[PDB]
């Protein structure tokens, strides 16, 4: 009967989201569930260079339209991106070896993306999945043609705008203190802040095998010790469903004051019907 967003709201947190897109809003009972529970949507897909921008200079918003203006209509949050990783990336902007021409063409990708929705977009994921395993930066196109001050670049370009955006950067894997990415992030996040990069937050993807929900308690406050106002979650997939993992999760975020919310992609079976990591999930938070 209650709200999973409105139960983490009473808790002080701002909202329990979902990542969906255009396809599924329009399909049998996935308007209806959205609505009751969470407070945030996401464009899993709509978003996207590939989607977006699949041609230079020749932009396709009808799908991310369709999902921002759904949730303005009911007054749900939304979250959007990926502006810069190497994923959905057309091959016309990775086939770039000039580094002025990347950086022009990372801009106005930023650029036109954020001027479009100015004002209506309360989290823009800016940057993806930047670093490797290892804590060293992933050498996508950008690092390799730009370097690595692609990535004040792409903050400061969305800063200047849409200055009302929360500016993540996100990454997966993050979900034990004990991982070098983990600390690897937590101190590049800080440097880059200290040479006044607006980073607002950190972003993490869990793919979370069986008991790894637990490492969350102690990766959660370790990312937040970067300095960010803001860390958040996403839940892309979890083994078994297993309800154990996702409250250690949650409860990971309860303990951090500066964790907003956790999002989830795509609890619910085949019917539409809460399963037991949903009770809980509701029950922790009630
Ligand atoms: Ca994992």
């Amino acid at each position: 009967a209650q709200s999973i967003d409105q139960l983490i709201k009473a808790r002080g947190k701002v909202y329990f989201g979902v990542a969906t897109d255009q396809n599924r809003l329009t399909t049998g009972k996935n308007a209806a569930i959205i609505k009751a529970d969470f407070g945030m949507v996401w464009p899993e897909e709509s978003m996207q260079w590939d989607a977006t921008e699949p041609s230079q200079g020749n932009f396709n918003f009808a799908g991310a339209d369709y999902l921002v203006n759904w949730a303005q209509q009911n007054g749900k949050l939304i979250g959007a991106g990926c502006l810069v990783w190497h994923n959905f990336l057309p091959s016309w902007v990775s086939s770039i070896t000039d580094k002025n021409t990347l950086i022009n063409v990372m801009k106005n990708h930023i650029t036109t993306l954020m001027t479009r929705y100015k004002g209506k977009i309360r989290t823009w994921d800016v940057v993806g999945e930047a670093f490797n395993e290892d804590g060293s930066l992933r050498q996508n196109v950008f690092l390799n043609v730009i370097g690595e001050d692609y990535i004040p670049i792409a903050f400061q370009t969305a800063r200047a705008a849409d200055p009302n955006a929360k500016l993540y950067i996100m990454d997966y894997n993050l979900d034990s203190a004990s991982y070098p990415k983990t600390q690897a992030i937590v101190n590049r996040v800080k440097q880059w802040r200290a040479a006044g990069v607006p980073i607002d937050g950190i972003g993490s993807q869990m793919h979370l095998s069986a008991g790894q929900g637990a490492g969350v308690l102690q990766a959660l406050p370790l990312l937040a010790s970067a300095g960010t106002p803001e860390v958040s979650i996403l839940m892309l997939d979890v083994a078994g469903a297993s309800p154990t993992d996702y409250v250690n999760v949650v409860n990971a975020c309860l303990n951090v004051q500066s964790c907003v919310g956790i999002t989830v992609m795509g609890l619910f079976d085949g019917n539409f019907n809460p399963k037991p990591a949903y009770n809980a999930i509701v029950q922790n938070l009630q």
